[PDB]
């Protein structure tokens, strides 16, 4: 897994300056935000019950559960899905989602219990398959911001109600995303169960929350504990802190910041650097969460080299962590800035744009 | 889950004094020992690869693996067992263990893959069932300190070798316990795979380590990741710190301390307090890991009440956390002190014995 050189310099910055000098803007970061009180608690037996109770409390509030509901932590959303399918042992699973193909954990879990599986992004193909023997799973959204249409969501729930089928909402991102679109929480729509991810537009570790009718959640949690699928206390502490700190407005503001970010200095630099070399060609794109610099040079092989070099310049000189700083592609390759990142709250637009401009300039010294 | 009153006072001590004033001697504690550098790293994308690499390095060293081996973290030992059985899909699993009955995760995992399962603590019943279609699982020890006889361990491994069967050692405690008995690590005995727990005679969270032939470990880890069975980075950080800090001699010394602990002041107090009330009857027992106070009063109902009260007196006045401080039995009930606990390193015998004597005396004020 080549490129512990990024690991090296991060450790150097940590040693010489400290954690406040590091800014991970890559977007792909688990957020582990526990304090000393939490750490103390995790080193006692009462820690397990303490963080499970806090997760129940703040998770129910987040998921719009009522007094007949419970919320529990799973290691990942996939873990909650496996546990649910193992516990409920449905004959068939019907999966409604915004776009094909789905994430594979549901189908894989079905294969283990020998349940039939069908998926579709067409409400018509979903309704006519619902019966007493089907578990109905609705994925509420994608990180791309596509959502299930509200009227369709209600239609699926209605048919399930008429057929006595259990409705399980995969709100891995949807518990945040659909709410940005002014949709109610899954449990408020009448879902029997909901799962969400603790790091998708939330400042927690990757992790799963499962909430819903006490009886169902209990059965599923017991099943999950047989195989260590449930979240351990250190994970529950990270989840608690993510939930305690969560506010939808923070997310809305970060989307606004990306919408408003002044990227004109990139274009200015582009024109300026052609004095040096007419093959320099900075290509950028505004994104819903920030922006991406897709290329800096016309020749493809040199382009790669410089994007990585710029990534290192950003890390070394400004403490900004991005993807280019790893070894080659496999994931993105382009220099991506995600302004929804927690660390982006610690720096202004001016800092980010200056870091970007100066890091590119440094890469093109004649 | 009655008795957040223990949670309450722990939080009071934490606020008023701090974490160094708390000593969890109950024995049943997950040890989450990460530092600020670790916490910093967990808030970056490079954290996942960093702690996975450290776990591989220190886990291989702990488990006596060679250059052809890898060590990976699972959420729990049960998670590693499920992942292994899901990946290898054996027709039959043969489970050799020191005493019946076994822990259920293996049999439960077998039920999911429709594999046959057999267990026995008799080497004779194990050898004649081994064939090409059997996964052979040897549980090396119990926390009770019973171990598989070395010659039996070698016999099982030999038969498996002759039958081309895979040998998987459940060293959940055995990776420490069997070594106290001067046995080699599982991988050194020729096991293809080994699993151990990161909190059984080790200062880590509950968690699983799976080590062995690179190819096998890779297959199993990929299978585990389908369902979030693998350890997330915050858990890997706790495991790393447990492994880095691990030394067998520390465990040997704690066992010696328990062996040598002067408990005579308990007997002295017993005689002294009969002046007050001839129904007071302190009954204690030395344990391999420390000692237990089993009763303090002849009447059973009052006995219960006072044991809990003493537990609270220990917590309030001396910061010692034990089981009696929770609501009634279900687990132990008696006041147990486990000197293998990390927090026991922060206090001398004098402190513990004085805390115990004074806490009992306080409970019997006339």
């Amino acid at each position: 897994l080549r490129l512990e050189k990024a690991r090296k310099i991060i450790l150097e910055i940590l040693n010489e300056k400290g954690r406040d000098a590091l800014y991970d803007l890559s977007g792909l970061s688990g957020g582990f935000l526990i304090d000393e009180k939490d750490k103390a608690l995790l080193n006692t037996y009462i820690g397990s019950s303490y963080f499970a109770e806090k997760v129940n409390e703040y998770g129910l509030k987040h998921l719009g559960g009522d007094e007949n509901d419970k919320c529990v932590g799973f290691n990942r959303t996939s873990s909650a899905i496996l546990a649910t399918i193992l516990a409920l042992k449905p004959k068939k699973v019907i999966h409604y989602l915004p776009e094909l193909p789905g994430h594979p954990s549901i189908e894989r879990s079905c294969k283990i219990v020998n349940a039939k599986y069908f998926e579709s992004d067409k409400v018509g193909e979903i309704l006519n398959k619902i019966d007493k023997d089907t578990l109905v799973i609705i994925t509420g959204s994608t990180m791309d911001l596509k959502v299930i249409e509200l009227e369709n969501f209600k239609k699926v729930i209605n048919t399930a109600k008429n057929k006595e089928a259990i409705v399980f909402v995969d709100d891995a991102s949807g518990a945040r995303v659909r709410l940005l679109f002014n949709q109610p929480p899954a449990l408020k729509l009448g879902a029997d169960l909901v799962v969400t991810s603790t790091d998708k537009l939330m400042e927690g570790p990757r992790g799963g929350l499962l909430a819903g009718k006490k009886e169902l959640v209990d059965k599923i949690y017991i099943e999950g504990t047989k195989f260590g699928l449930e979240a351990q206390p250190p994970l529950l502490a990270g989840i608690y802190r993510a939930l305690k700190n969560f506010n939808l407005e923070r997310i809305r503001k970060a989307f606004e910041r990306a919408k408003n970010f002044d990227l004109s200095k990139i274009e200015k630099l582009n024109k300026e650097l052609k004095a040096i070399d007419d093959n320099i060609n900075i290509v950028y794109e505004r994104t819903p969460t920030g922006f991406v610099i897709k290329r800096v040079y016309k020749d493809d092989t040199i382009n790669i080299k410089k994007l990585i070099e710029i990534g290192f310049n950003l890390l070394k000189n400004y403490g900004i962590i991005t993807i280019t700083v790893a070894g080659m592609p496999g994931a993105s390759k382009s220099l991506r800035i995600d302004l929804t990142s927690r660390d982006a709250e610690r720096i202004d637009d001016n800092y980010i744009i200056k870091a970007i401009v100066e890091s590119i300039k440094m890469a093109f010294k004649s």
